[PDB]
């Protein structure tokens, strides 16, 4: 019934003032109590909508209190989602489901193993958004979740929650399928804006390159199981570069503003799929070092 609202993402923002504001029952786990008073001196959750900020006076409380989590939304960055899913792991009910909102792959099955008597969903969300203070977000573009298990396909009965609080959503019945065409979409783009320092539309003066690592991600796509996707990798690509053509993608930012990337779960995640399945990827492979190297010459981590 209680939406446990945990991780200091952007989206976990613009979910819980949604939920909240629909007049769902919302929680926010803080990460600790002097986080707890900061949120508490704000009054509550800012979301900028067109430039017009809301206050959002949701409830918060951090991981030790509390009432039990039946349904926990994990809104965090990938290298920090089992950390942040074992710190409440002492308040999981049994029958608690848990909605994954990190991008790539690999945190996911990490949690899902961690926690094995809950039922981990896996979500692929497009909406955008960017934090502006402790307690601010903008909501930055309208988007998509999908939505989906890999051992329970069936979907859940309080989706049409989501529809009142007007989140679009949509239950896929392969949403590994989802997440991989997403996560082949950022290695042929993001690696490269930041070896060359780049926009998304910067990519079109190098589009061999482009095409070589599609040809090597479009195998691994069709070793994998998902042939419509690697058909249409190649130009879906395309179509994402002049979408997006004056932007900078998010892994330019994470390197510019001197932060750590999610490189553990997006290049180096398909090279490590890569080997597993015996398939060569040495295009992609000297893509990941020259990244990795690229991280390591300005003190950010490699992983």
């Amino acid at each position: 019934m209680t939406w446990h609202i945990l991780g200091a993402g952007s989206l976990g923002s613009l979910w819980a003032a949604r939920l909240g504001r629909a007049g769902l029952p919302v929680r926010l786990i803080l990460r600790d109590r002097q986080r707890l008073r900061r949120y508490q001196q704000a009054g509550g959750l800012s979301l900028v909508e067109d430039g017009q900020a809301s206050l959002y006076p949701i409830a918060a409380e951090t991981p030790d209190g509390g009432q039990p989590i039946q349904r926990l939304l994990l809104a965090c960055k990938a290298y920090d989602a089992e950390e942040a899913a074992s710190s409440v792991a002492h308040r999981l009910a049994g029958n608690a489901e848990l909605l994954l909102l990190q991008n790539g792959l690999g945190s996911q099955q990490a949690v899902a193993a961690r926690l094995p008597r809950s039922r981990c969903l896996f979500a692929s969300s497009t909406e955008g958004a960017f934090r502006d203070g402790d307690f601010r977000v903008v909501f930055a573009g309208r988007g998509h979740t999908w939505l989906g298990d890999p051992r329970d396909t069936n979907a859940p009965a309080w989706l049409t929650q989501l529809s009142q609080a007007g989140i679009p959503h949509s239950w896929s019945d392969d949403i590994l399928e989802r997440l991989w065409r997403k996560l082949a979409l950022n290695c042929a783009i993001n690696p490269l804006t930041v070896l060359h320092d780049c926009r998304n539309g910067g990519l079109r003066q190098h589009p061999e390159e482009i095409a070589a690592l599609c040809d090597e991600l479009g195998q691994l796509l069709h070793a994998s199981g998902y042939d419509a996707a690697a058909r249409s990798l190649l130009e879906d690509v395309r179509a994402v570069i002049d979408a997006t053509a004056a932007n900078y993608s998010s892994m330019h930012q994470d390197v510019t503003r001197g932060r750590r990337t999610e490189i553990g779960y997006l290049l180096g995640y398909a090279c490590q799929h890569g080997q597993r399945l015996g398939l060569p990827l040495p295009r992609l492979g000297t893509l990941l070092a020259r990244l990795q190297a690229h991280l390591r010459q300005r003190g950010l981590p490699d992983r």
